[PDB]
This record gives C-alpha cells, structure tokens and sequence, in this order.
C-alpha cells in the first residue's frame, strides 16, 4: 500500500513511491498525526556509506564499474579500522545537492542542480573558517545577482568536539532585550546578541545591526569576526506608490544563509556547512517584518495607510501585508538583487514536482512550510497534495551549541 | 518531558502535551516512514463502540460508576444481544451530535460546539418528510439572516434495510452547467449533482447562481427531488464598501452552509443523513468558492477591474484582489444583516477554543492545513500553533456517494 497524492485543482493523481527508500522516522504515527510541528556501531555507519556510495555511482552511471566495488572497499577498509571514513571532494559534491533535493520543507528546489560547493574540510581554526565564510558570502551575493552555495567544514569526529557556527545564519540583525521587557531589532536574535555581546563584542543599538560571528572549532571557546560591511549586502525598502513607505526606515539584507543545520551524508555528519540561494519574498515581507513575535510591522503600516486599525473585519492586516510585500519586491527589483516572489516560486515547485516524479517517482514536500504564508489557496501548492519523509543525505536540526 | 506529544506555539514561546489524542481510537493515515496529514481523503465491535460512548455519556454528566450507568450498560448489551443493533436516548444524540462537533478536526468554529440545536428526526418515513425536516431546519438556522448552528438527525444505518440520504453535499448549492465549450456556467464543483438533477427530472436554469434543488432518498427508494421556496434561501447580493463598480459584477453567495453528506456516527450507530450548519467564515466564501481556479475563478475578473497588471506575478495581483474580494463578502454580509466571521476573528476564537479544550480535556485533535485560513495565513495566530490530529468518536466521517 503506496500513497495516492491528489492535486484538487487538475483533478490528477500520482503514487509516491519514492517514500519506501526513508530509513529515517518523521514524527507521526498511525494514532496521532504531529506534522505542523517545526522541530523533531560501525555497521551501521557502513550500511548508510555502501548506500551513499552506491547513490553516488549510480548518478554517474558507473553503477557496478572496477571504479564502484573499489570504492566500496577503500570505505568498508577505512571503517573497519578506524570506526569512520572519509569522502572524495566529487561524493561531497554530489552529496550537497541530494541533500538540498531532499530537503521536504524547501521550496527553491527547482534549483537543486545548480549549487557551488565549497570544500572547506582543510580547516583548522576558527580563523580560517572566517575566511571561508568570507569567500562564501563574496561568491554567494555576486553584486546583488545572487548564486546558491554550500560550505563545508570538517565533519564530526567521535574524538572532539565539533566545528560550529553559533549564528543561525551568516548575516542576522541584533535583538537588543530591554529591561522593560521589549526588544529593539529582531527578536528572533536576542540570545544570540546576548551572546555576542558576552563573548566581548560592542553593541551598536540600532533596529537593523548585523551581527558579528561566533565560531567554534572543536572544544575552543567561539571566536568573535566582524564582517565587513562591504561583504554584507543590505536592500533599502521603499514602496513604488507610497512615498511614506521609505520614511519607516525599513531594510532587509541580501543573502540568506543558514549556517545552524547539520548536513548528512552516507553517515558523515557535518555540523558546520552553511548554505544561501536567494529569498522568496514572504520570508521577508510576511515572516520577518510581520510575525507578532519578530519585527511585528503590521500595525505601524496600517495606520500610514490610514487604514481601520480597531476592527478585524476591515481586513487592515491584510492590506497592509500585501502592501509590505509588494515594497519588498520593488526594493529589491530597484536594487538588482534576486528574488522570487511567492507565485513564480510555488509555480516552478509544481514544475519540480513533476521533474522528481518522472526522475524518482515522487519528491518529500511539507506542505505547511511549501504553502506560502500569505496568499495560500491563490497558489497551486495549496491544491496539491504533498507526502513528507526523510531522504538521505539530508540537512537536519542539531542542538545549539551553548 | 511526559510521553504524549509536545505541542508549541512559535509565537508566544509556549509548550502542551496531548494527552486526550491517547483516547483515539481510530488510526489516521500516518506512519513513522511517511506524513501524509495533507490529504483531503459486527457483533462486539458495535458493543465495544457503545459500550465506549455509553461511558463518555456518563462521564459528561458525572455518573461514571453509578447504577444508572451500569444500568444503561446493561440495556444497550440486551438490545444489542436480540436485534443486532441499539437506540439513543434523546440526551445522549444531545450529547454525541455536540461531541461530533467537537471532535472535527477540520473545524475551526468549534468555540461554538456547546449551542448546536439537534433535531431529532429519527421518526421520519419518507422522503416528503425529510422535505419538511429540512425546511423546517432552514428557517430555525437562517432565522432570517441571525443564524443559529443546528444539526437534523434521520433515522440510522439499519441492518439490511436502505439508507437515509441527502444526495446533495450541501442544502443550499449552485448549478453547475457545462457549457459546449466545455467551460461551466455556475459553480463546478456542482457539475455530477447538476446532471444528476436533471437525470431525475429537474428543468435546469441557465444561470451563474441557480439554486440547485434537493435530492432526498428514504429507504429502499429511488431519490425524489424537491425544490426549496425561493423565500427560505437567504442570499447576499455582493458590493465592495469603495469599489463602486464591485456591485454591478452581479456575483451574491447564500448565507446558510449546511453540510448534507456526512455520516454522524455515534457509538457505533451510523446516521447516513444528518445535515449540520454554522455560520460561514468569510474565507470559504470570498477566496476558495470565489477565487479557487476550479470554482468561480474570479480572481482575474477582479484585477482587471481594479487596473492591476495581471501580465507579472510580481505585481501581487492576485494578492490585491482577492483581499478585495474577502472585504466584499465581509460588509455585505455585515450590511444585509447576516451572520459572518473573519478570518482574524475565527482564528482568534479557536486559540481560545484550544485552551479551553487543554484544560477539559488535555488537547484538541486539529487539521493545520484546514484551520489556518487560505488567505493571510501567518497573519492568524493558528498559524504559528503546532497542532495534533486524529480521530475521535463521536465523529462525523466521509461517506461514499449514494450513486
Ligand atoms: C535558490 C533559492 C532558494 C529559495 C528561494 C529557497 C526557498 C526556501 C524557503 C522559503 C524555505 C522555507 C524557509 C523558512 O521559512 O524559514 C526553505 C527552506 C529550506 N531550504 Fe531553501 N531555498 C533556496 C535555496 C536553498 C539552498 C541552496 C539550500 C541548501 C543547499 C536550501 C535548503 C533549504 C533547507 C534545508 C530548508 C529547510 C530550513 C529549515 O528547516 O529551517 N535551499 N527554502
Ligand atoms: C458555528 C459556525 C461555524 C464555523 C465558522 C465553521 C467553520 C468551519 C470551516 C471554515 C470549516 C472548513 C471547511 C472547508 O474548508 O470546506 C469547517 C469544517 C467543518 N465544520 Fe465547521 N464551522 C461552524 C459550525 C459547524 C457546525 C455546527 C458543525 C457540525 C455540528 C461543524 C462541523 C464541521 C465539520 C464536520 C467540518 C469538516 C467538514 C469536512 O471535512 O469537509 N461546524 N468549519
Ligand atoms: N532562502 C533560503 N535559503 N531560506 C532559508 C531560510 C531563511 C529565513 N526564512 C529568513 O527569513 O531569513
Ligand atoms: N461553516 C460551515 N458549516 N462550513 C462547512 C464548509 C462549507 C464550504 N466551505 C463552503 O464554503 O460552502
Ligand atoms: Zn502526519
């Protein structure tokens, strides 16, 4: 018994079999669904290699070669002794964007072809990472014309201590806790602030101050790195029709990069590999600025637009989101800077799901992260149905590493 | 951490565990290898559902234990033992259709669950009855545009002998026509009822909003069509509060959603026929029934209208219009009087329905996809609350359609 998956829109039906190949364990069982939640021996190292690299011979084509059975003991040698093994920069390459692929909650993942891997795994100090994560956020925002990449420090080892990025992404505005309570900048950063700021950094205190960096190679107390300004490129908003709209002193930075999540594969884990494309512009526009709990905007534009603030039912929230979203758009298209809006994304999604069920026979897709968060049901991800697991190699959630 | 699942609003930074989904007796469609919560779709297995509900009865009035309580026991085992089969008493379809209700995991007005008016129609013999019934429950629920939530209940699910049955999926619903084109006048989503109609005698309209009539099937008979009066179906012609030219669209919606083909199905008794209605959200109207592509789709009609560039997604014309749309719905219901909530106010209410629900009864089985509303999603507090889903019982459940 295989899902039937239905897209209400077309009327349409496929059955996903590539689920039957999650050796991994999503959060539900037959008694209670929990999908809407955000967070969740040596043999068995080799059977996940053996399977990654029998992944990786496969892609090439080389599926049984001298080429693939040496491999198979180079790895199985090297585990046998040591407990752990090691990849060829090509498996790690080839690993990064099956990672990317796999990953359920992603909706940029037409593009999962076409990703710079940068192999950082000759690392040694919190220094050179920041130079790595430099060269990254250079090649990465390209003057605004944004390219996908991934950085790759050194794997865990069971040893020491692992390399980390403390940040949850390389460019994060400060959250500045009050002692009434509030918070100046993004709240979402307060303890990472907080931290910054303990480990000797000097605050600024403005609404829209980047962060420094704190990383961390293995049992060392995290380093502190700056980053140049010039490095971080950052988009004034401004709405094309609103003059009053560039008064709020709104900005967004260019780059997202999520530099917490643990990348995965053929069993390696490796705890510091950060990784950017562009933004879709709700993540900006509704979740960064809107959310109650992060810049919480809504209600300083409802009342520029001179809009209903005392009822619902005026639908005040709604126009002014849509309005915000729209400045996020011109500002960045006035800016040169990629960006997707929500419509043109989930529709090249639905372009991808296609290519992964003619390519796999199916492709892992949460639906409540894949629907955008404005909009839905004017979009076609809404109608489709989407059956989520866990592929490998995967980017998981690990622990903070404080 | 306890060992139920841990539940966590994002905004408000807070945690719950769900004990209450340890009550469920149903498996939904999830296994540890694959979610699929985004999909829309005997002997002593009756004595141990009625057994089940009989304690859930005693429990909401507080007699657990008690002589009445094995008493009722008793009684419903006996009758069970020489007929097959068991009847409710009065205030125990009371309580089921009411805990059903509550129950619904897709249901996101359920703050109201305690004040549903139950019909009980468990006398009715024929299809010209089930006519009078409905009515009878059009008027009480419309009540002239103040509507009240209420449930009708035919007779059940009765060994051998045929079903009661509404065809319709709801009392009040648009034609739907296909045109030579292949294109549909009305509402597609109606297009099988449409013909089916027709199949049956009706002399179709030609109209975007022709009131479809009822198709009402008693037992072991074939289906008899029955149009509504005209005066019993409120409708809301709709404009838009600046857009003056919103009006002269001619588009309108009906005010009373009355879901007609869901199984009510209480301890292990199955009432095939048991229409329910509530009020609407502004949402189901204004942009899945207006704006979905397969339903009116009118989402592109509004835009132009509006002057927007429909040529580029990134001119957000979708976005614009269909607040638009909703913000008609909401103050032309609001101006003709008729019930309506929004879809901030709905949400707002669930939250608190949740906590009430946290302290009563340890969780709140909820569907995610189907509470947060399909425009502004984020902007909803639901949005941001984690949610558990699975099956309770009282229930009301997917059927097959009678043909
Ligand atoms: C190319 C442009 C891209 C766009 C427009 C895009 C879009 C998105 C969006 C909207 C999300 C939901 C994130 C959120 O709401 O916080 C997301 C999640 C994610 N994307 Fe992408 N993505 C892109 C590229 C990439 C790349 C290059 C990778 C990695 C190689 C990646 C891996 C992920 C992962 C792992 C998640 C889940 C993050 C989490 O669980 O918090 N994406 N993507
Ligand atoms: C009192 C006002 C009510 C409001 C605002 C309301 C709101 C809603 C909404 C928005 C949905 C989603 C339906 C869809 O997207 O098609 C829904 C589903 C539902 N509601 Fe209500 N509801 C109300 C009253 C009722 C009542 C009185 C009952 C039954 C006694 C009920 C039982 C249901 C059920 C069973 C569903 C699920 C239907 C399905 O799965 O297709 N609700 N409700
Ligand atoms: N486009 C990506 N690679 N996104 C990953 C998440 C970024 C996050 N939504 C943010 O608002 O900053
Ligand atoms: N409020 C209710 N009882 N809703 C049931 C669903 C009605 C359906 N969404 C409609 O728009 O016609
Ligand atoms: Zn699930």
């Amino acid at each position: 018994k295989f899902p039937r998956v239905k897209n209400w829109e077309l009327g349409s039906i496929t059955y996903d079999t590539l689920c039957a190949q999650s050796q991994q364990d999503g959060p539900c069982t037959p008694r209670r669904c929990l999908g809407s939640l955000v967070l969740p021996p040596a043999e068995q190292l080799l059977s996940q290699a053996r399977d990654f690299i029998n992944q990786y011979y496969s892609s090439i084509k080389r599926s049984g070669s001298q080429a693939h059975e040496e491999r198979l003991q180079e790895v199985e040698a090297e585990v046998a002794s040591t407990g752990t093994y090691h990849l060829r920069e090509s498996e790690l390459v080839f690993g990064a964007k099956q990672a990317w692929r796999n990953a359920p909650r992603c909706v940029g993942r037409i593009q999962w072809g076409k990703l710079q891997v940068f192999d950082a795994r000759d690392c040694s100090s919190a220094q050179e990472m920041f130079t790595y994560i430099c060269n990254h956020i250079k090649y990465a925002t390209n003057r605004g014309n944004l390219r996908s990449a991934i950085t790759v420090f050194p794997q865990r080892a069971p040893g020491r201590g692992d390399f980390r990025i403390w940040n949850s992404q390389l460019v994060r505005y400060a959250g500045y806790r009050q002692q009434d309570g509030s918070v100046r900048g993004d709240p979402a950063n307060v303890e990472i602030t907080e931290l910054c700021i303990q480990h000797g950094w000097t605050p600024g205190n403005g609404r829209f101050d980047v962060l420094p960096l704190l990383l961390q190679a293995p049992d060392e107390a995290p380093e502190l790195f700056v980053l140049p300004p010039e490095l971080v490129l950052e988009v004034p908003l401004e709405h094309p029709t609103l003059e009053w709209f560039a008064a709020l002193g709104l900005r967004w930075y260019a780059l997202p990069a999520v530099s917490n999540m643990l990348l995965e594969i053929g069993g390696l884990e490796f705890s510091a590999a950060p990784f950017s494309g562009w933004y879709m512009s709700t993540e900006i526009g509704t979740r960064n600025l809107c959310d109650p709990h992060r810049y919480n905007i809504l209600e300083d534009v409802a009342v520029c637009m001179d809009l209903d603030t005392r009822t619902t039912s005026s639908l005040w929230k709604d126009k002014a989101a849509v309005e915000i979203n729209l400045a996020v758009l011109h500002s960045f298209q006035l800016a040169k800077v990629t960006i997707v809006d929500h419509h043109a994304a989930t529709v090249s999604f639905m372009k991808h799901l296609d290519n992964e069920q003619k390519a796999r026979g199916g492709c892992p897709a949460d639906w409540a992260w894949i629907v955008p968060p404005i909009s839905g049901s004017l979009t076609p991800v809404f109608h489709q149905e989407m059956v989520n697991y866990i592929l490998s190699p995967a980017f998981r959630y690990q622990p903070d590493p404080w």
